[PDB]
């Protein structure tokens, strides 16, 4: 369980898996 920045579209977040 750890989290991290992840992008797409122009776009970019931090998800936790």
């Amino acid at each position: 369980k750890w989290c991290f920045r992840v992008c797409y579209r122009g776009i970019c977040y931090r998800r936790c898996r």
